[PDB]
């Protein structure tokens, strides 16, 4: 797990899927994550988030 | 603001900033949101979050 080596990255990803879930109700599996890099020591950690079909909430 | 429309979605991409700030320190002008669609009323919210350099916390 190339994130371990901060610990708190991944902690603030899997967070926001939590939150999405307080507000809303979506999987783990439906939001996706990559990390990117530039060239100046700079890091750039993306996040794909599948929201699917909602209704029955109200 | 397209995002305005459920008022919940917007709410968690800044609490992952907030969050990643808890954790670590960086800017809401370095951290991109994108959001997407699919062929099924579906969505995808994808956020890039570019973090700087970091050293001086210990």
């Amino acid at each position: 797990r190339s994130d371990a080596e901060p610990h708190y990255l991944p902690q603030l990803r899997k967070d926001i899927l939590e939150v999405i879930c307080k507000y809303v109700q979506i999987d783990p599996e439906m939001v996706t994550v990559q990390l990117e890099q530039k060239d100046g020591d700079i890091s750039i950690l993306e996040l794909n988030v599948t929201l699917p079909e909602a209704e029955e909430l109200k």
